Parts: C-alpha cells; sequence; structure tokens
C-alpha cells in the first residue's frame, strides 16, 4: 500500500536518472562497467559489489526490491564504486556527484 507507492516512487526516480534529461553525466551508469574494454584491470580487484543503472533496473522489473531502502543502497553502492577507484579530481567522479545530487533530491520526498 504505502509500501507500494514507496516503490513506485522508487522507480519514478530510476526512470528520471536514465531519461534524456539527465544524460550528460548519467551515462557512465547506465551499464554494467566492462573493465576490459577501458583497460581497467584492476577495477574487479577494487570493486567487489559492482553495481549499474541496467541493473537496477532489472531489479525493478523483476519485482527484486522490497522496499525503497534497499532499492537506494544499490543506488547508492553504484556512487560508492565510482567515487572508490577513480581519483576524486576525475571527470566521472563530477558526473556521479550530479547524478547522486538528483537522486538524493528526489529520494528525500519519499512518500510516508
Ligand atoms: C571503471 C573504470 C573507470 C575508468 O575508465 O578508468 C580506467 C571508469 N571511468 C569512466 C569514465 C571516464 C571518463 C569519463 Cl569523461 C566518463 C566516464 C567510465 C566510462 C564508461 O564508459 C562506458 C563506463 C563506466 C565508467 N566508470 C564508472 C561508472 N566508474 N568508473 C568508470
Ligand atoms: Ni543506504
Amino acid at each position: 500500500g504505502k509500501l507500494s507507492e514507496q516503490l513506485k516512487h522508487c522507480n519514478g526516480i530510476l526512470k528520471e536518472l536514465l531519461s534524456k534529461k539527465h544524460a550528460a553525466y548519467a551515462w557512465p551508469f547506465y551499464k554494467p562497467v566492462d573493465a576490459s574494454a577501458l583497460g581497467a584491470h584492476d577495477y574487479h580487484d577494487i570493486i567487489k559489489h559492482p553495481m549499474d543503472l541496467s541493473t537496477v533496473k532489472r531489479k525493478m522489473e523483476n519485482r527484486d526490491y522490497r522496499d525503497a531502502q534497499e532499492f537506494a543502497a544499490d543506488v547508492r553502492l553504484m556512487f560508492s564504486n565510482c567515487y572508490k577507484y577513480n581519483p576524486p579530481d576525475h571527470d566521472v567522479v563530477a558526473m556521479a556527484r550530479k547524478l547522486q545530487d538528483v537522486f538524493e533530491f528526489r529520494y528525500a520526498k519519499m512518500p510516508d
């Protein structure tokens, strides 16, 4: 009921993060990191729990998320992975911060 409503809120946020409006900074987070393709051969030694928006979308579509907290923990994990792997002055870190600002301000408007 109110839980369903909280998950619709989460799905709305997800759709927004995937939307054209935010694509300039959201695009690195759309799909799983392909470490080989990027020559980032240390990625999976540093990042033990990869996460990306397509995975979040699959989990939402499959009704994997049972509550908003579970959903938010994955979205936040995605940002954390970026903050852990990359130096803090890299462009992709700025992009992550901007996308997380979008996430956090809308997530905060949680139906209650
Ligand atoms: C994973 C390796 C990291 C990188 O490329 O270091 C070699 C990478 N940087 C980037 C990255 C680097 C520079 C810019 Cl301007 C944007 C993204 C990256 C690029 C992608 O292109 C498909 C997908 C994922 C990432 N990404 C995320 C998310 N977190 N770190 C990265
Ligand atoms: Ni959390």
